[PDB]
C-alpha cells in the first residue's frame, strides 16, 4: 500500500520513507525524543507491531568498578561489588544533572502523521555479585582473579593469536626428568592407557595480547606475534616498560609497527570505549566498563518482555530480561545459565576445561569457575530473534580455561593457561552421537603428533573403551595437576575473545581450528572438537526467560548457586575454512610443520587472521510454504559465518530444535552450506541490516562499507570505505511435513547464501526499500540532498537494475 512506510536508520534518527522512496518527515531522533544526553547511541532497534518502537541506547561516558578486597567480616553483606562509577564517569565528560550514563531499552507509542511519542526507559542494571568478607560456590571469587583477553581485531594476524606451548603433560605428573616412567606408572595417576605423554597442557601467559583482571584496562596496541613480543597477563612489565616500547612502535595518526599494532580505530568500531575517539596517552577504561559497553548490543521484545545480548566481536558474561513495566533490571550471568550441549558428555568437555576441581581441595585461590559450580561464563553473539512466542538465538562459545595462580617461578605450569585439544580420537565409533560423545580430552589432554611409520596425525590412534593391548580398557585422561599438588592447586579463570580455548602454537590448534583432523576411514568423518569453534543455538520459551529475569532480581540469599536452565539448545562444531589459510597442513603424508605462527592467511571477509570463526546476523523466518493438515507453519532462523551460511531447523508443533529418532544420522537441527567466493570477498563485520520477507521467504544481508576502521594496524588510511554489498539467503532440501507421509527428515534442511546483485563501491548507502515482491529501491548518498536512488528487479532474490525507471526517479 502507498500509506505504509518504511523506517530507515541514520546514526540516532528513524526516518519514515513512503514507497515513492522519499522521507516522510525529518524522522526520529531517539536519543533527544527520550531526554537524554548527547553521548548517547543508538545501537539497536526494532518495531512491534504497529503501535510500538523499542530502541536500545548505550554512551561512551558509561563508567563501571569492581569493588575488590573485601574488606572486614560483616558490614552491609548485601551491597553489590559492581556499581556505576559517577566520579570517573564526570571525569571523561570534561575530557548537567549527576548520572551513571547507563545503557536504556526506549519504548515509544505510535502517533499520527508517522510519528512516535516516547512512553517509558528502562535503566540496564548491572548484574549482581555480592562482595563477600569471607578471605558454597563464590563468583564474586571468580572476578577477583578473572583475566579477559584483549578484544580481536579485524587487523589480528595470525602470528598475534599464536602463544608459546604449554608443559607436556608427562612433565606435570613425573616432573623434569623422570617423564621416562609414564608407560608404568600412568596407571596409578589416573592416566591408564593414555598414548599422549607429550600432550600440551595449555599456553604460556608470559608473553603476547594482553589478559586483564576486570579493573585493569587492555591496551590499544597489540602484537605481530605474540609467540616475540607482548607481555601476555603481566601488567605490571607493561606499565613499567612495555607501554613507552609499544607507544614509540605503533603510534596513532598525528613508527615502523615491527613489534606491535595500534588497533585504537578498530576497537572504536567493535563497540570499545576509546576516549579521544567518540563522535562527540589515555589508557581505555576498565575491562568491566568495555563488558558493561559491548554487553548492551542488541535486542528482542517478547510480550512485555525485552532481552538484551551482547556483541559478536567482544565475548559477553551477561544478559538482560527486562519488564516493559519495570524502570530498571539487572543483568543475567551467563556463568548461571545452564545450557544443552546436545549430550551430557559435550557439557562435561567444557565444563572440565573451565578450570581445578577436587574434594581435598578447598584453597580460596582456587577460585575458577568449576571450583565455584558455575557454567560457561562468555559468548560471542551472532543475534536473537523472535518467532511463534519463541526467543531465539546463536552464539559462538568465547574460549574459557583455567590458569596456574602459584608464585613458584621453577613450577610446571607456572604462567601458564590450562588447555587442550578435545578432538575425538582416530578409532571412535561411526555417527555423531559417537563421535561427540568420544573420552579423548574429556578430563585431560591427549592429541598431539603421532608418527605411524611415515604418516602422522594431529589426533590420537586410541580413545574411550579401545585401549590396553585387548583394545577394551578405559584410555584415561586428567586434569594436568599433579596428585601430590591437587589439595594446595590454586587454578583462576581465563576467558579468550575468540572460540578457541587454546592459543598454543602447535599444528593440533591450527588442525582443531580449521577442521583438519579426519579418520582414516574410506568413509572419511570429520573428527569434532567438543571445546574450540562451537557455536551454540536454540529456543527458549517466556517461562525459561521468565527464570532468568527471577534470577538476576535475586539478592545473594539462598540462590547465590542456583542456575538457569535453558534445555532446548544445542552446541555444534564449526571450524572457519581450511581454504581460508595458503598453507593449509594435510595428515598421512610423507613428513615433508605448520603451527599457528607459521599459518598465511588469504581470507577477504574482513579479518587478516585465517583461524578464528565469526558469527553474524541471527535473523528467524515462518516459511511460507503450506504444510500438511494438522501441523504447524515452519520456522527456521539463519545467520552468516566465515565461508558459509548456518541455517538453524526447529519442530513447530513443539517450539523445540528439530529431531529425528537415529543417533547416528547428523543433527537435523544444524546445517552449514559453504558460500562461493564472490560471498566470501563480502567484509562479514560491516553487516549493517538483516530482513526477513515474509511472503518469498527469504532473508537480505546488507554490508555497508562505511562500518569499516578509518585506519588499519599500522596506522594507514582503510581502501574502500564506500561502497554496499547484499546477499540473499534461501531455504534448499526437504522441509518437515512437506507432505502427508513427511514424518522423520534424514537430511537437515539447508539454506543458500547469495550476492544478489545490489552491490556497489562508489557510494554510501542510506538503506533499501522493498518496494514490493518485484522491485527494491537503493537509496544512496555522496552529496546527494533528495539521495540517489536506484530502482532494482527481483528475480526470487536475484536483483538486476532497472536503467529506465533508476533515472526516471532521479531526474529532478
Amino acid at each position: 500500500s502507498l500509506a505504509n512506510t518504511y523506517l530507515l536508520q541514520d546514526h540516532n534518527t528513524l526516518t519514515p520513507y513512503t514507497p515513492f522512496t522519499t522521507p516522510l518527515n525529518g524522522g526520529l531522533d531517539v536519543v533527544r525524543a527520550a531526554h537524554l544526553h548527547p553521548s548517547y547511541e543508538l545501537v539497536d532497534w526494532k518495531r512491534v507491531g504497529d503501535t510500538k518502537l523499542v530502541a536500545l541506547v548505550r554512551s561512551a561516558l558509561v563508567r563501571v568498578k569492581f569493588q575488590d578486597t573485601t574488606s572486614s567480616d560483616q558490614s552491609n553483606t548485601n551491597q553489590n561489588a559492581l556499581s556505576f562509577d559517577t566520579q570517573e564517569s564526570q571525569k571523561a565528560l570534561n575530557g548537567s544533572n549527576s548520572q551513571d550514563f547507563a545503557s536504556y531499552v526506549l519504548i515509544f507509542k505510535a502517533a499520527p502523521r508517522a510519528t512516535w511519542v516516547f512512553e517509558r526507559k528502562i535503566k540496564l542494571a548491572l548484574p549482581y555479585v555480592k562482595q563477600e568478607s569471607q578471605g558454597k560456590g563464590s563468583l564474586y571469587k571468580t572476578l577477583q582473579d578473572l583475566l579477559v583477553e584483549q578484544p580481536v581485531t579485524p587487523y589480528t594476524p595470525n602470528a598475534g593469536l599464536a602463544r608459546v606451548n604449554g608443559v607436556a603433560q608427562d612433565t606435570v605428573h613425573f616432573g623434569s626428568g623422570q617423564e621416562s616412567s609414564w608407560n608404568s606408572q600412568r596407571s596409578q595417576k589416573g592416566l591408564k592407557n593414555n598414548p599422549g605423554p607429550k600432550a600440551v597442557t595449555g599456553f604460556k601467559l608470559d608473553k603476547g595480547r594482553a589478559y586483564r583482571k576486570l579493573n585493569e584496562s587492555w591496551p590499544v596496541y597489540e602484537p605481530l606475534d605474540s609467540t616475540k613480543e607482548g607481555k601476555g597477563k603481566d601488567e605490571s612489565s607493561w606499565k613499567n616498560s612495555e607501554k613507552t616500547t609499544a607507544e614509540n612502535d605503533a603510534p596513532l595518526v598525528g613508527a615502523t609497527f615491527s613489534k606491535y599494532l595500534n588497533t585504537a580505530q578498530a576497537l572504536h568500531q567493535m563497540g570499545v570505549i576509546v576516549p579521544g575517539l567518540e563522535k562527540w596517552t589515555d589508557a581505555l577504561p576498565n575491562v568491566i566498563t568495555q563488558l558493561y559497553h559491548t554487553s548492551t548490543a542488541q535486542l528482542a521484545y517478547l510480550n512485555g518482555q525485552i532481552v538484551v545480548m551482547g556483541s559478536d566481536r567482544v565475548p559477553s558474561l551477561w544478559y538482560w530480561v527486562v519488564g516493559e513495566d519495570q524502570e530498571s533490571g539487572k543483568a543475567t550471568w551467563w556463568a548461571k545459565t545452564e545450557l544443552n550441549w546436545g549430550t551430557d558428555k559435550q557439557k562435561q568437555f567444557v565444563e572440565n576445561q573451565l578450570g581445578f576441581k577436587d574434594d581435598s581441595n578447598s584453597d580460596s585461590k582456587n577460585s575458577n569457575l568449576k571450583a565455584q559450580g558455575l557454567t560457561q561464563p562468555a559468548y560471542l553473539i551472532a543475534g536473537l530473534d523472535v518467532v511463534a512466542d519463541h526467543l531465539v538465538f546463536a552464539a559462538f562459545k568465547a574460549g574459557a580455561v583455567g590458569y596456574d595462580m602459584t608464585t613458584d617461578s621453577s613450577a610446571s605450569t607456572y604462567n601458564q593457561a590450562l588447555a587442550w585439544s578435545t578432538t575425538a580420537g582416530l578409532d571412535s565409533d561411526g555417527g555423531y552421537k559417537a563421535l561427540v560423545e568420544n573420552t579423548a580430552g574429556l578430563n585431560g589432554p591427549i592429541n598431539g603428533l603421532f608418527t605411524l611409520l611415515d604418516t602422522f596425525a594431529y589426533v590420537t590412534p586410541v580413545s574411550g573403551m579401545k585401549g590396553g593391548s585387548q583394545n577394551n580398557e578405559e584410555v584415561q585422561t586428567t586434569y594436568p595437576v599433579k596428585s601430590d599438588q591437587k589439595a594446595t592447586a590454586k587454578i583462576a579463570s581465563l576467558i579468550n575473545a575468540s572460540p578457541l580455548n587454546s592459543y598454543g602454537d602447535d599444528g593440533v590448534t591450527v588442525f582443531d581450528a580449521l577442521g583438519l583432523n579426519f579418520n582414516f576411514k574410506l568413509n572419511e568423518e570429520r573428527l569434532p572438537s567438543r571445546t574450540d569453534q562451537l557455536l551454540v543455538y536454540g529456543i527458549v520459551n517466556e517461562s525459561e526467560l521468565k527464570s532468568a529475569r527471577e534470577n538476576a532480581q535475586s539478592t545473594s540469599d539462598d540462590n547465590s548457586n542456583t542456575k538457569v536452565k535453558w534445555t532446548n539448545t544445542a552446541s555444534h562444531y564449526l571450524p572457519v575454512p581450511y581454504y581460508y589459510s595458503a598453507n593449509f597442513p594435510e595428515a598421512g603424508n610423507r613428513r615433508r610443520g605448520v603451527k599457528i605462527s607459521t599459518l598465511e592467511s588469504q581470507a577477504t571477509d574482513g579479518f587478516a587472521n585465517s583461524l578464528l570463526n565469526f558469527g553474524t546476523g541471527l535473523k528467524a523466518g515462518v516459511d511460507p510454504a503450506p504444510v500438511a493438515r494438522g501441523h504447524k507453519p515452519n520456522y527456521s532462523a539463519v545467520l552468516l559465518v566465515r565461508g558459509g551460511v548456518v541455517r538453524l531447523n526447529f519442530n513447530p508443533d513443539t517450539d523445540k530444535l528439530l529431531d529425528s529418532t537415529d543417533k547416528n544420522s547428523e543433527p537435523i537441527s544444524f546445517s552449514y552450506t559453504p558460500f562461493g567466493s564472490a560471498e566470501s570477498a563480502v567484509d562479514l563485520t560491516t553487516l549493517k541490516d538483516v530482513t526477513y520477507i515474509a511472503e518469498s521467504g527469504l532473508w537480505f544481508y546488507t554490508f555497508d562499507n562505511g562500518e569499516k576502521p578509518t585506519y588499519d594496524g599500522k596506522q594507514q588510511q582503510v581502501k574502500n570505505r564506500k561502497g554496499y554489498a547484499v546477499i540473499t539467503v534461501s531455504r534448499t532440501g526437504i522441509e518437515f511435513n512437506e507432505d502427508a507421509n513427511t514424518t522423520t527428515l534424514s537430511q537437515a534442511p539447508a539454506a543458500l547464501a547469495v550476492q544478489n546483485g545490489i552491490a556497489s563501491s562508489q557510494d554510501d548507502l542510506t538503506g533499501i526499500l522493498p518496494l514490493s515482491d518485484e522491485f527494491s529501491a537503493v537509496i544512496t548518498k555522496d552529496q546527494t540532498w533528495t539521495g540517489k536512488v536506484d530502482i532494482y528487479k527481483n528475480t526470487n532474490g536475484l536483483f538486476e537494475k532497472d536503467d529506465q525507471l533508476s533515472e526516471n526517479v532521479k531526474r529532478r
